[PDB]
């Protein structure tokens, strides 16, 4: 068993179909997106409890930016990478307990998600990309 494509860049960690990068250093949501982009990845999208568990396990104990955003003024949250929102792991009350304009999402040390202002400075951020074929 396994995945035929399972190769990851150095400093990245493979999990199933994808590779993950756990970034450190204070960034607002958009700068975080840039850091992922510059490494040819994207802010992470999450599609299963198994992925979430792997992330909770490896991710910063403080908060991390992920690639989930509300862009349409109707509070519909979508992944930056065009994937759609099947799985969710929201904290209690979230996301509707958020304020108008809180268009971004962070992942807590526990793994659960909470909407947050995009201009928050967080000390961690998670990128992913598809594992390469060899």
């Amino acid at each position: 068993s396994g995945f035929v494509c399972n190769t990851c860049p150095e400093k990245w960690i493979n999990f199933q179909r994808k590779c993950y990068y756990f970034g450190k250093g204070t960034k607002q949501w958009v700068h975080a997106r840039y850091a992922c982009d510059d490494m040819e990845g994207q802010l992470v999208s999450i599609h299963s409890p198994e992925e979430q568990d792997f992330l909770t396990k490896h991710a910063s104990h403080t908060g991390s930016w992920i690639g989930l955003r509300n862009l349409d003024l109707k509070g519909e949250f979508i992944w930056v990478d065009g994937s759609h929102v099947d799985y969710s792991n929201w904290a209690p009350g979230e996301p509707t307990s958020r304020s108008q304009g809180e268009d971004c999402v962070m992942m807590r040390g526990s793994g659960r998600w909470n909407a947050a202002f995009c201009d928050r400075k967080l000390g961690a951020w998670v990128c992913d990309r598809l594992a390469t074929c060899t």
